RNA sequence: CGAAAGUGGACGUAUACGGUGUGACGCCUGCCCGGUGCCGGAAGGUUAAUUGAUGGGGUUAGCGCAAGCGAAGCUCUUGAU
């Protein structure tokens, strides 16, 4: 680690290992707004990518946009939303209004949060990339001016704009090298996500992976059917893709609408 | 998955999702890119459909006791580029 505060390490008593749990959110339960969540992977009829399993779910919650504006958010307290490790925090708006955003860092305890052009510029709420400086952090844009997407994966997931370039269009996510992406579109200009919340290891499959997805590993496992690759004494020799996928990079995503991206190196 | 619509991936979005191999942990994981595969380049050589230059043949108005020559059109071929 190198932060505050450090994640708890569970000792040598019966195969154990790292944990996961925060400062605290102080409650343990929920407010009201989340559907019911839907169960497997099979898409009508078969499978479809195998591995998805193990129970233990529910909880949708939401929020993303921010299409409100100019209206004074304080956020009621972080909290925890399952699958996803980006927090949640709550806020209310000075209207009882209460949507849910993804917990930025320093947050907590109240706080500023505004919306709409023309906003404090901490780690408030969204904003039009326009009206923002170089956002060396900014946050969860959208590829649109209007929706959201992009990066909600908030758990330390960051992006660089730079400083203030033309023709509307920028950004520079993590492993994404170089993106344009349309100037009206907005950020939450937050930009964090906590990134220990995703620094400790699940521990030993089962209470810790099985409360998941199933077991993600086939290997060869033989039995020229099953797999482009089987059979043998007992070792491998050959290709080993599963339907000719060719899992010697590749690499995919050809002509079509987008692809109008830039820089992205191979290394 | 599906002729498609659509659906799963995910009401997730690179600290995410997939595929491959190894199989806690400890100390480690050396040399070879010739072969095959993959990744980048793509200047030059070779090269598909496509357009179809150019020539060659058929037929025949006409020129002719005969020998043959044959236009224009239509055709069969040829294949530059």
């Amino acid at each position: 680690v190198k932060c505050k505060p450090t994640s708890p390490g569970r000792r040598h008593v019966v195969k154990v290992v790292n944990p996961e749990l925060h400062k605290g959110k102080p409650f343990a339960p929920l407010l009201e707004k989340n559907s019911k969540s839907g169960g497997r992977n099979n898409n009508g009829r078969i499978t479809t990518r195998h591995i998805g399993g193990g129970h233990k779910q529910a909880y949708r919650i939401v929020d993303f946009k921010r299409n409100k504006d100019g209206i004074p958010a304080v956020v009621e307290r972080l909290e925890y939303d399952p699958n996803r490790s980006a927090n949640i925090a709550l806020v209310l708006y000075k209207d009882g209004e209460r949507r849910y955003i993804l917990a930025p860092k320093g947050l907590k305890a109240g706080d500023q949060i505004q919306s709409g052009v023309d906003a404090a510029i901490k780690p408030g709420n969204t904003l039009p990339m326009r009206n923002i400086p170089v956002g060396s952090t900014v946050h969860n844009v959208e590829m649109k001016p209007g929706k959201g997407g992009q990066l909600a994966r908030s758990a330390g997931t960051y992006v660089q704009i730079v400083a203030r370039d033309g023709a509307y269009v920028t950004l520079r996510l993590r492993s994404g090298e170089m993106r344009k992406v349309e100037a009206d579109c907005r950020a939450t200009l937050g930009e964090v996500g906590n990134a220990e919340h995703m620094l400790r290891v699940l521990g030993k499959a089962g209470a810790a992976r099985w409360r998941g997805v199933r077991p993600t590993v086939r290997g060869t496992a033989m039995n020229p059917v099953d797999h482009p690759h089987g059979g043998g004494e007992g070792r491998n020799f050959g290709k080993h893709p599963v339907t000719p996928w060719g899992v010697q990079t590749k690499g995919k995503k050809t002509r079509s609408n987008k692809r109008t991206d830039k820089f992205i190196v191979r290394r």
